């Protein structure tokens, strides 16, 4: 019982250990939702930070190098479960903090661009177009196979900049 007890499934060790390693040199541009990422792994009650340091250790194992988390700058003050991810996050130039779904947009659009996500369509429509849904279940972040149904391309695919 106990909705907060539970969520001490943080127990569960997890280490952000990004391999100092090159990556592969045509993939696109991951643009990551910190907040929605950040929310989902909380169960929509904690703003828990451990759901971005997964995603971006996810990306980062396939090889990915340009990764871009943004969190509003206020997530930096708020509710923050492990904001020691964040820290670690922002001074591996891979967050940078909204001064908000524009900023995805506008950043997906100037790069490759994958959105991780879960009036004015002109913003929301531009992402259906590059949105990468996803699930935790713990630690373990799980993304689908075909990002965009059976008809779509597959993940390898879809992760390229080709």
């Amino acid at each position: 019982t106990g909705t907060q007890r539970f969520k001490e499934a943080l127990q569960d060790p997890f280490t952000l250990c990004l391999a100092n390693v090159p990556g592969q040199p045509d993939l696109r541009h991951i643009v990551i939702d910190g907040s929605n990422v950040a929310m989902v792994h909380g169960l929509q009650h904690y703003f828990s930070s451990r759901g971005i340091a997964i995603a971006v250790q996810y990306f980062w194992d396939r090889g990915h190098r340009d990764i871009t988390v943004f969190v509003p700058q206020w997530r930096f003050s708020a509710k923050v479960r492990e904001s020691h991810f964040l820290q670690k996050l922002y001074s591996l130039s891979l967050l940078s903090l909204t001064p908000d779904d524009r900023f995805m947009v506008k950043l997906a659009e100037e790069t490759d661009g994958i959105i991780v996500s879960n009036e004015s369509e002109k913003w929301m429509a531009i992402i259906r177009e590059r949105l990468l849904p996803f699930t935790f279940v713990g630690n373990l972040f799980m993304v689908p196979d075909d990002p965009l149904g059976r008809n779509g391309p597959t993940l390898d695919e879809f992760l390229k900049k080709p």
